[PDB]
């Protein structure tokens, strides 16, 4: 059983599920220090609760929320979106490519004991229980994030939630994260390589499928093609089209990897962590916001010849096991 | 000539007896709220805040400047419910340490420059305390972000009358950087308090400075790691000159004429997160005083070599004072 912002679910409560979305992508405190950024904290609320009405109607019934606490996890505001929604949203525990000096100088003694409090105990005062432990890098691991690593690695053992990885896949990451992971015995079904859309390399996904791992396929509307005018959202969101990105799906189910594939947007509703209205721009892209993939990449991966079934074990099955825990 | 409290605003006479540099806590942003169990609790935490609060009110002390911003975790209710207890006034700030998370560091100046006068102006958080001093630092040649905290914590002072304080690498004459880009916005040196000089030896270095009109921060005077040597990390953060020899700064800055530009502090902390762990079990062991120790130690030491009690009292009351008064 699965904990949810709202409390426990049941594994088949879940339904079709996105496995990489966030609320606000932020850092720690932002959101309550300068909530104008966003308009309003209540004019962002809107703004999610719009969005997520618009996918519950296409279909998903939850989101996991893969923000962690230098992303600004305000985990009180995911809950007020899901109740108004009726979207479960699953919250996660970790630390992305920007940890704080509180948490840099910290031993993975220390941050196995932080990562348990969010699973175990809860989030804040909040008594929310995290259902994924997120964690980063992008090329070489800095030594912190070996250490980040290791102790989600050590924490995913005592409680059996699973490990989501972010990853400069142009730099086959996941190969040194599956080393680092595989060194502290966590099963390769524990773990989904994150941002492995952004690469090109088929044989670097297969070898990571092949030795038992889940590709997150999980950045599908993320194209800054039509915005050559704008340098930062180019940098951003790379020249690969959202077909391109698309077909990776259908290339590795061809593979036989179809058991392995998670499929998400990696979409959000407030960004301050980039340039400023980096948020209007992504939002003329992708007018379907979360919606992108019940409403675009589903009807055109039928298109391709993947039929109703293996799609329905992609989006309902794959996550199912992926995020119900397993001693 | 109000000053903004965290508790209400007060009148200049108020203030009274006023330390220009401490924490209660040097964390990170949310930190406290997300990890309680690093301080013990955050009840615990509190608890020891108000203890060597009150210590320091027995010794004479009203007023205190916390000088932690957003990314140094300023936790203003938790700087409120302290100020209740130990009826201590306590000034907030706004500004950016050290750690500027993305948040911050992808902004423009004319962006944190609307963001400090919120803090100064509106309030803090949805709180509505409002904050009486603006905070930034520099360790080194300024990085190009560095120069836009500068430059828009000066548009702010400039917009508001509330003075800027500052964090220096003294060894590496950081005041005369900082100067340059402040007077280059137009900004008086009556505004600008150079912090963290006594950590420097260079006697002409704070001279130069205090002529042009700056104040100079004595605020890190229990600061030394003798007897701490085989303690590398301690030793890093404290340094090797003991409390004697930074407690002469004042007298040696008293004597070449600079009184009126002196503030002085301890830059101590109650909670330490932001460094290695135990970092807080080898401070309070240095100096139990903890924030007493201006008032305990400095302020008999000072008056044993000479110093007149009318030159101290204006050391402690009038230049804070006439520092924090808003001045448009
Ligand atoms: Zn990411
Ligand atoms: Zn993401
Ligand atoms: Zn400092
Ligand atoms: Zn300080």
């Amino acid at each position: 059983r699965i904990n949810t912002v709202r409390g426990p679910i049941t594994i088949s409560e879940a339904g079709f599920t996105l496995t990489h979305e966030h609320i606000c992508g932020s850092s720690a405190g932002f959101l309550r220090a300068w909530p104008e950024f966003f308009g309003s904290r209540a004019a962002l609320v809107e703004k999610a609760v719009r969005g997520l009405r618009r996918a519950r109607a296409a279909g998903v019934r939850t989101i996991v929320d893969v923000s962690t606490f230098d992303i600004g996890r305000d985990v009180s505001l995911l809950a007020e979106v899901s109740r108004a929604a009726d979207v479960h949203i699953v919250a996660a525990t970790g630390l992305w490519e920007d940890p704080p000096l509180s948490m840099r100088l910290r031993s993975v003694e220390e941050l196995t004991q932080f990562f348990l409090r969010e699973i175990q105990y809860g989030i804040e005062d909040t008594g929310i229980r995290a259902g994924i432990i997120k964690v980063a890098t992008n090329g070489k691991a800095t030594p912190f994030q070996e250490l980040v690593l290791r102790a989600a690695a050590r924490a995913s053992l005592a409680t059996g939630v699973p490990v989501t990885t972010h990853t400069a896949a142009s730099q086959r990451d996941g190969e040194q994260q599956a080393a680092i992971f595989e060194s502290e015995g966590l099963s390769p079904s524990r773990v989904c390589i994150g941002h492995s859309d952004d690469t090109d390399d088929l044989s670097y996904l297969t070898a990571l499928a092949a030795r038992g791992y889940l590709i997150g396929l999980d950045g599908i509307p993320h194209s800054a093609i039509g915005l050559e005018d704008n340098a930062s959202a180019s940098a951003l969101l790379g020249n690969r089209s959202w077909q391109t990105r698309a077909l990776l799906i259908k290339a590795l189910i061809d593979q036989g990897y179809m058991k392995q594939i998670l499929v998400s947007n990696d979409w959000l509703f407030g960004f301050s962590s980039y340039v400023t209205n980096i948020m209007d721009v992504m939002d003329s892209v992708n007018p379907d916001g979360m919606a992108f993939i019940p409403l675009r990449v589903i009807p055109f991966l039928r298109e391709k010849g993947v039929s109703q079934e293996t799609l329905a074990g992609i989006t309902v099955t794959n996550p199912a096991r992926f995020l119900s825990p397993t001693l």
